């Protein structure tokens, strides 16, 4: 068969600074080389591949908080995210 239950993640600079490591399906991470996107290793019946999907983040609209809050735009990944402090 030679069928995988894990994906081989190898991403890095062309110099050979790429880190190849196996992630079991169900693993998600952000694209390091590119802008930010969520690479979701999916197992579809007997097919196992990396699904290139975009990052999940909230709307840029201001969350409902009482006057006297501090709007804090702060996110870990490439997306819009502002919370009320």
């Amino acid at each position: 068969g030679s069928m995988a239950s894990a994906c081989e993640v190898v991403t890095g600079s062309p110099r050979g600074d790429s880190q190849s490591s196996w992630k079991s399906v169900g693993s998600q991470w952000a694209s390091p080389e590119n802008p930010c996107l969520i690479n979701e290793c999916v197992r579809v019946k007997e097919e196992v591949f990396i699904q290139q999907r975009n990052v999940s983040c909230p709307q840029l609209e201001v969350p409902v908080c009482p006057s006297g809050f501090q709007l804090s735009c702060k996110t870990s990944a490439c997306c819009p995210s502002c919370r009320c402090e």
